């Protein structure tokens, strides 16, 4: 039972929904596939303060529910599925889902990015039993208990700041001695450090995630300059070492650059066009530099307008 | 006041109070760049000349362009952006701090984000120039109230002309939509709404027509002479106001000879490796419709405004 769409959008983050809204207003009758994280990465943050025009109190989940209802306002067909294989070698394009299969005349890819892991066997062993990559999902378990966050970028800082309202102590662990985040969040971070609420463990790498048959009980860390080992007692570990683009299913199907989908870019339009004619990409899956909801939504709009111009040219 | 007190220095200066400029201010303020934003003469930008906006993602109920832009203003002020009411009439980008000269005061800055957008074009006729402010307008929300229950004309065939015709269709007695082709290029949902109004007779289509002259008396417009594009048959139309909606041109006259331009748009690096809003002058960035001749949406302008703030932060940090 192959479901055919004129325009198929993969992803229910801000790029996917913005593409759907524009495509629906162009009378393209878009079909949007949600994926397994409906709403996208913003559903794993708490307050969003830099969505322009939301100056009061907006949560990531609240914003993405608005975008869902916006796409539905213009009758976007929203389908739950997870695409596990694509074949772009001929048209119409073929996509293979956990629930059903699809074909389409134009494809907008907005599959975003997902958290990476450090790769230790002990880390794997405790995934979903005290090792997590989503602070808002699992933070409540650690009310008044010690937790760890590993990483030094804008995700690690946001997760440490979120957990600082919940945990007794947040141990923020990084293999360098400085952090990279919006400066307003660096300011908040160091205030919590001066209050003793966040404890910094700089120039440290994870050596082993420790625990028992229930869950995590601590970490062994290694000094990046001496090799010297140390142990830390804690109840949960949040791995925040970066989100890599969700493009495994496009290996061998599209031009990628370090996993990001290569698009035309440029100043002459058709800027979201991939290496395959009729396939476009928007949002974090093609952006390794800005990584914002607002920039993802902007390229989502561009992909819809690019896809409209392409379908118009097919007669 | 003296020449020294008229020179405000900003670490980062943003020109324009449309969605590109305000989004840049929000990000720049959160990057501790203490931004100063110069509003220009159209505070809030082009969206203050439209009524409802239906494609700002996440605004699914009833939002107007002016409502959204007032929100963005308050958002920039939340992070303590300094908002300055001025219009820049000249710049010198040859030295750092960059020098800008305003109608009200002068400025210097360590980095500059240009988000000056675009303004409505006029056809270029003497009769059209003669009746500006006397019945010739390029802003339907500004002036439409004065034509309640009177006939009006809109000229143009694109998204702006259709949206302005749809707006005036609720105010004028009749809207005459005039265009030099038989076809209109706008969002297909808007085209559907246009033809519902045409079929209701509230909008009357004048296809294959060009403006030959704008007619009036000592006090203001009284009609138009149109020319058939096919034959050349001239004809006259009685109406009280004309809204010219033939597109917008990027506001870059003050950057001529200062930045690389292409058909008046500011050329930026673009690309996929960051620093995408950098102009030909190091430390100067451009965002929004002033650099985008292809998409021209609020959401795309806001996205590039964010990029310009992040690029300017990376530039200032490196100094
Ligand atoms: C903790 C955290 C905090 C953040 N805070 C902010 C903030 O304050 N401000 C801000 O601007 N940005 C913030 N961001 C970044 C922002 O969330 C992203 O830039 C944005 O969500 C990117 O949107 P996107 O649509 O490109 O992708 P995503 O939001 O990642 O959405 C991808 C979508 O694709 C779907 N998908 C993935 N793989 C498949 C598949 N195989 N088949 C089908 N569907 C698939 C997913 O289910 C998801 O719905 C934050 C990110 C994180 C992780
Ligand atoms: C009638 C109409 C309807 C529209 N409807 C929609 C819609 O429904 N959805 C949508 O997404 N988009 C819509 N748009 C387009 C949208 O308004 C623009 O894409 C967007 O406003 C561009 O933002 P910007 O910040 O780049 O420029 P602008 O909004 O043009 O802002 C430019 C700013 O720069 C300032 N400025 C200019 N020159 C100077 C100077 N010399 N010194 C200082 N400041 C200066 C101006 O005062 C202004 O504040 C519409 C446009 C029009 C005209
Ligand atoms: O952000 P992003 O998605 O664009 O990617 P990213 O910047 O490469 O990663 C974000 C943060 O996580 C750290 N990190 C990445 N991989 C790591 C690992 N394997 N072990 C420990 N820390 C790691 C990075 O440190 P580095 O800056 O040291 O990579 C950086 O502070
Ligand atoms: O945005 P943008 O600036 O790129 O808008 P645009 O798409 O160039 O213009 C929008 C509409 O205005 C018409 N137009 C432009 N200049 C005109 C003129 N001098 N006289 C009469 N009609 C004119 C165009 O007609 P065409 O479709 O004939 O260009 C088009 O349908
Ligand atoms: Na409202």
């Amino acid at each position: 039972d192959i479901k055919h769409a004129k325009l198929l959008i993969l992803g229910s983050g801000p790029a996917g929904y913005t593409a759907a809204i524009y495509a629906a207003r162009a009378n393209l009758k878009p079909v949007l596939v949600t994926g397994l994280q409906q709403g996208g990465q913003l559903t794993t943050t708490d307050e969003i303060e830099n969505w322009p025009g939301d100056f009061e109190m907006t949560t990531g989940s609240g914003l993405m529910q608005r975008m869902l209802q916006h796409a539905e306002k213009f009758e976007t067909e929203i389908v739950f599925d997870h695409i596990n294989r694509v074949d772009l070698s001929s048209r119409p394009f073929k996509l293979f889902g956990d629930v059903q299969n699809f074909t389409c005349d134009a494809l907008i890819i907005a599959t975003g990015a997902s958290a990476r892991y450090i790769g230790l066997p002990s880390e794997e062993n405790y995934k979903g039993r005290g090792v997590s990559a989503c602070a808002t999902c699992d933070g409540f378990f650690y009310r008044n208990k010690p937790v760890g966050v590993i990483g030094g970028g804008n995700t690690a800082v946001e997760e440490a700041l979120y957990l600082a309202n919940i945990a007794s102590t947040v141990h923020l662990i990084h293999r360098r001695d400085s952090f990279r985040a919006e400066k307003i969040l660096i300011d908040r971070l160091y205030k919590k450090v001066e209050e003793g609420k966040i404890v910094l463990h700089t120039d440290r790498t994870l050596d082993e995630v420790l625990g028992d048959n229930m869950g995590v009980t601590g970490l062994r860390l290694a000094n990046t300059k001496t090799g010297e080992k140390e142990e830390l007692k804690l109840d949960g570990l949040f791995v925040a070492i970066g989100h890599s683009p969700n493009t495994e299913i496009f290996q061998g199907q599209l031009e990628l650059n370090n996993g990001y989908i290569v698009v035309k870019s440029g100043l002459d339009g058709n800027a979201t066009a991939t290496s395959v004619e009729g396939v476009f990409a928007a949002g974090d899956v093609m952006d390794h530099n800005y990584r914002q909801a607002i920039t993802s939504a902007g390229t989502g709009c561009m992909a819809a307008l690019d896809a409209e111009r392409y379908l118009d040219a097919q007669e």
